[PDB]
């Protein structure tokens, strides 16, 4: 099998190059030679392969695809990690049994005729699948939707290579066999960590603007490198056979209001809301104060999960030809930041008082967190407090450009706003109600 050492280490690896991620290292010559000669899958999608359905964004994508497949009497095939197909199906079923009877009924009804779950692993040859089954997927899948990844901000690229880079290449083997398949991929806006902002855009070829990258100790260095590698491989595949590709660079994915009991508990944002609610204390401002000591206008760049899933699905690779990259970010200079979230929590009846001095708040906050019972404390912000030692510098809008994504969302009239949504009080309040349902508050 291809490995991080084999691909990038041909001393230790201190830098990686886009050029090293050539398809010949991952895919056999016969497949590569044949790919440009193959026919395309039917433009009308009737079979979808979705990875990461047990994930937070992934489960929302599974609902979108189950609904879409229900329209056309089609099939959704989900690749899930488990020791057997039966166990894999049980894991997915559990994902949707969260204390919301309506969600459970909706999933069950759709799943009965439109869902197939296969146990597998992206890092393994043939996705860990039986060869005949892999061939069936190659023959029948009309779209690959691939949000699965190991999302870990502290691990090195050497360890994230298998699930995130090699895993992309394995899916590409499928996309390049029998019939050419559109591929929708989620990346991270964090790939910009090593790219000059003046050069970073949606339209750019990632291989050109990020040809060489460092391997080091900076935050999320490994994770961002791993996601970049998947984008590079997709670019190589597109040059080879023209497969339609949609890359969605995401960041903060928030909970949403339709279904109860659905949160990404370990996520830093979830931990922050639980912590504020449980302790009842917030700082005068989460952000740097102005010269006159006033609270400054700020914006929290995050988007609710249902909107993101709908956008990835509607604007994805099956929707048009070519290679398209989108920045799934909240671009508004709307004044809705962490301080506003605290105010919304209070308006909802969750009493949170402000401690004016940031340092004073931080010490009181750590003490209060330490005093919480184990179940709350374990899911709190305490293990991540080092990230909050200083107040945040406020930003008006997003750090990333969103011109292509916003225009596409507006053109497709996605969601209630027919545009990228703002974050509102219901999103924040949903964290509290869900935390209560889950037993954390």
């Amino acid at each position: 099998r291809p490995t991080f050492a084999s691909v990038h280490g041909a001393g230790q690896v201190t830098e990686v190059h886009a050029g090293d991620l050539s398809l010949d290292k991952f895919i056999d010559a016969a497949t590569l030679a044949e790919a440009p000669r193959l026919p395309a899958a039917n433009t009308q999608v009737r079979t979808v392969l979705l990875t990461g359905a047990t994930g937070f964004l992934g489960r929302y994508l599974a609902l979108e695809w189950l609904e879409r497949m229900d329209l056309v009497d089609g099939k959704l095939i989900c690749l899930v990690r488990a020791k057997s197909d039966t166990e894999a199906r049980a894991r997915l079923d559990k994902t949707f049994d969260s204390g919301d009877p309506e969600l459970l009924a909706h999933y069950r009804a759709l799943a009965g005729d439109h869902l197939e779950v296969l146990a597998g692993d992206k890092g393994e040859a043939d996705l860990g699948l039986d060869r005949q089954t892999w061939q069936r997927l190659a023959d029948t899948v009309d779209l690959i939707v691939d949000p699965a990844a190991l999302v870990n901000h502290v691990l090195p690229y050497s360890q994230l290579f298998g699930p995130n880079a090699l895993g992309t290449a394995e899916l590409l083997r499928l996309a390049l066999t029998s019939k050419i398949k559109p591929y929708s991929y989620t990346s991270t806006i964090g790939v910009a960590d090593q790219i000059p902002p003046s050069a970073f855009t949606e339209d750019a070829d990632i291989r050109v603007i990020s040809a060489t990258r460092a391997v080091d100790d900076s935050y999320a260095n490994g994770y961002s490198n791993s996601k970049w590698a998947g984008e590079v491989l997709l670019r190589e595949a597109h040059d080879l056979c023209g497969l339609p590709v949609a890359v969605f660079r995401c960041d903060m994915i928030l909970a949403d209001t339709t279904w109860a009991g659905q949160l990404n508990v370990p996520d830093m944002f979830t931990r922050m809301i639980l912590s504020l609610a449980a302790t009842g204390i917030a700082p005068g401002s989460f952000y740097e104060l102005a010269a006159d000591g006033a609270r400054q206008r700020a914006h929290y760049d995050g988007l609710p999960v249902e909107f993101i899933a709908e956008a990835i699905s509607t604007l994805g690779a099956q929707s048009q030809d070519g290679f398209h990259t989108y920045h799934v970010m909240n671009p508004y200079d709307d004044g809705i930041g962490l301080d506003e979230f605290v105010d919304w929590l209070n308006e909802s009846g969750c009493p949170i008082q402000r401690i004016a001095d940031y340092g004073d708040w931080l010490q009181r906050f750590e003490t209060a967190l330490r005093a919480l019972p184990d179940r709350q404390r374990h899911s709190s912000l305490l293990p991540l407090l080092h990230n909050y030692r200083q107040p945040e510098r406020p930003v008006r809008g997003s750090i990333a450009p969103t011109d292509r994504f916003r225009a596409a969302v507006q053109e497709a009239k996605i969601g209630p706003d027919k545009d990228i949504p703002h974050v509102g009080a219901p999103i924040i309040v949903k964290y509290v109600s869900d935390l209560r349902l889950l037993g954390l508050l």
